[PDB]
């Protein structure tokens, strides 16, 4: 089973989780139309996927220069440290989707309003997540099971994400971006608790694990925003999401690039989902 | 709304509160037959008690010499202080049980068994508690919902009843009152873990909250013991049980009586069945 650390170290995945496993999850093609005109996403379902179950769903933003099929390509290979992840005990199964900024009006700043339009009902109307219906009432209800993270730009979506979207989202790994605000990092912090209290909800309920590298340019911007956030009453710093909501791994040596965001995401991600979940787990 | 402090302190509730409230819990005396012969206690029900509610239940136990009516009795007026800080919305509505170790074979140290065979079953077929049957398994599935407590031998008692009852009760308010277990407080300390061990519970599922007073002659054996309890991975040390377990609150210059250790209650007691309570509350 998982057990809860509190300051958890970078780790990458071994060598063989970024070649096939043999219980490979489906990974499909979806085309959608919304805001943004019509565009594309990949659904990654894990291996045995039962919709008569429910699943947390974790939705993943690509990069600049990047789109939706970016992750799921072999310049990323995370379908590979999924599978085998989910088929060792490591992570819970979960639906992944991978998403673009790109297309129509869209950029990655204001794709939050695509998502929560077109986005999440079209994703959660065909697949099985804990989402009851597809009404903003029904997304609400089910945000405690429903994620979101990205690398870089797809960061820089993240954060506009968690500050349009606390009501749909309640977990963020946003992965070397910055978030722009005033022009301190305090004020970035602020903005960020302004939303918080704007949402009504408890530090039990919304969770953050950002990371980085240490040799990511990202780094210069994210550690002054993160080390902000520490001070406000609104975040308990700790990945120990048992006890608090809010953490930041620092890769040490590592560059801004997919080869090492990766690990990031397989450290992360089997810490996301468990608060109030359904199941009886010791964590 | 409560909310949870991490270090509370000894506070008294006011001089006001000792006396009788206009909303005024019934107190229902009852009889009943169980392993040692025919004995009674009483039942109080929150001010707008509803049959048709489920309320957490609290069952705390005298101290030496004393009986079943004492604590509702003028000599401690638990009831007016648990009225009025109903009342007031400081202690969520609860059934709270005072019983007693007197009668037959039974003593302060046995008592849990007569508790888990006959007391649980009675109380909770006639009142309205979370048990959705008194069975062993209906009793052991609301044991979230389930607390004991008690002073001096009452203390003693509650120790007792946690190496013996976990599997049925969750929240402990041992009150000036040793454990007998080795010679030294290690071995009562690894006593409990033991129990804890059997009862194949997580950190999330037991919760201890401690107190006597620095005048209390309890305070010299019940110190060490916790001092040892602290060091044993199977409790976090903190009174937030949002995020920890496990607390020993001292009240300075409190000595060995009633007048002291009702306000222990009126401190602690707040505090539980919070942790996966169905209600939506922000604590």
């Amino acid at each position: 089973s998982f057990k809860y650390e509190s300051a958890v170290q970078y780790r990458p995945a071994p060598d063989s989780y970024l070649n096939p496993c043999p219980q490979a999850g489906r990974i499909v093609k979806e085309t959608y139309t919304g805001i943004n005109g019509t565009k594309s996403l990949n659904v990654y379902l894990p291996y045995g996927y039962d919709p008569n179950k429910k699943y947390n769903i974790f939705y993943l933003m690509h990069g600049g220069g990047e789109n939706e099929n970016t992750i799921f390509s072999n310049d990323v290979k995370l379908q590979n440290i999924l599978d085998h992840a989910i088929m060792n005990g490591e992570l819970e199964p979960l639906i992944v989707v991978t998403p673009t900024f790109n297309g129509g009006n869209c950029t990655a700043q204001n794709f939050y309003q695509e998502f929560r339009q077109n986005v999440i009902p079209f994703v959660e109307s065909k697949y099985s997540t804990y989402a009851e219906s597809t009404t903003p009432q029904g997304i609400a209800a089910s945000r405690m099971h429903r994620g979101f993270g990205g690398f870089s730009m797809g960061g820089l979506t993240t954060w506009y994400v968690m500050v349009n979207c606390l009501d749909y989202v309640a977990y963020f790994m946003p992965l070397s971006g910055d978030y722009w605000y005033g022009n301190s990092p305090q004020d970035k912090a602020n903005s960020i608790a302004e939303a918080i209290n704007r949402s009504g909800l408890s530090k039990r309920e919304y969770f953050v694990f950002a990371a980085t590298g240490s040799e990511d340019i990202a780094y210069a911007n994210m550690n002054p925003q993160i080390e902000a956030m520490k001070a406000l009453p609104h975040f308990d710093y700790t990945s120990d999401f048992s006890k608090g909501n809010f953490y930041f791994l620092v890769a040490p040596g590592a560059t801004h690039w997919w080869g090492y965001v990766r690990h990031y995401i397989y450290d992360a991600l089997p810490y996301f989902f468990h608060e109030l979940e359904h199941h009886h787990h010791h964590h």
